[PDB]
């Protein structure tokens, strides 16, 4: 049917959209501490602390397979990034210091991003 091809000409769209501010998020972490996965041959352990990993290589994958069905899911994300570190790592860290920083400067991406997607539906 056409009505799929107007879902997915729309979903296109988000996806095209999601890209522009994964982009400006990103470059908010020019230290690209959290750009990949925490490696678990480097913190064996990992698994044991957090139970959903998330890094902007994988949201990445996500999305390059139209895998974001709305804003809320990718703020999602976007969002255990930042707990993630800020749970195991202490505060006296640079890590912790980075997610602060990210979280910060990132929520003027997203609060611009939320009006873009209603604004364009
Ligand atoms: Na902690």
């Amino acid at each position: 049917s056409m009505e799929q091809v107007a879902m997915e000409l729309r979903l296109t769209e988000l996806t095209r959209l999601l890209r522009s501010v994964l982009d400006q998020l990103q470059d908010k972490d020019p230290a690209r501490i959290f750009a990949q996965p925490v490696s678990l041959k480097e913190v064996p352990d990992y698994l044991d602390h957090i139970k959903h990993p998330m890094d902007f290589a994988t949201m990445r994958k996500r999305l390059e397979a139209q895998g974001y069905k709305n804003l809320h899911e990718f703020e999602e994300d976007f969002d255990l990034i930042i707990d993630n570190c800020m749970k195991y790592n202490a505060r006296d860290t640079v890590f912790y210091r980075a997610a602060v920083r990210l979280r910060d400067q990132g929520g003027v991406v997203l609060r611009q991003a939320r009006r873009e997607v209603d604004s364009i539906g």
